[PDB]
């Protein structure tokens, strides 16, 4: 066991390129945090297997990105579930930080 | 595949937490709760593998443990639990928070 984070307490930003932190992983999850500055973006990718992934909008705006570049407003508090083989990406309008949790884990 | 804007129409009742399911499949069980200040998610656990975990997207709060122990739960203080340990949560401020369960109960 029992742990929390309070990823909100102090951030890391790069100015290059966003800053992926793993926050857990175990056999019944992982869970990893991309902290964005304003106009940064985790590509849209997938992972060709079974499980699925949720991004939380911690702070800050963006847009949850997708096949052929299709998005979907990413305000804070947004959810984003999808299949881990379904293609997604996430581009921040303002500084941004999400949360991803993928179960299974890959 | 599908996004929900948690934090758009939040729901709060003036007699208990407000419990919403935002997705359910095989792989995790996501829920949303919505507490008024001082409302609380009684502490609880199940017998059986598996973790959650809790995500504070509004407000402030305490993680709850067992014999009644608290981690401050400020917005964006994610807990990781095994589902057998006992966890709760408690409103400081008017909370909402985000609990995926994997794998599902």
């Amino acid at each position: 066991h029992m742990k929390s984070h309070n990823l909100l307490e102090a951030v890391r930003f790069d100015d290059q390129r966003f800053v992926m932190e793993l926050v857990h992983e175990s056999e019944n999850f992982k869970i990893v945090s991309f902290t964005f500055k304003a106009g940064q973006e985790l590509p849209v990718h997938s992972h060709n297997i079974e499980g699925e992934l949720n991004i939380v909008v911690l702070e800050g705006e963006g847009e949850f990105v997708g096949d052929g570049d299709a998005v979907i407003p990413a305000p804070r508090g947004a959810v984003l579930v999808a299949p881990i083989s379904t293609p997604h990406g996430v581009r921040a309008v303002t500084d941004m930080k999400v949360l991803v949790t993928i179960a299974p884990p890959i």
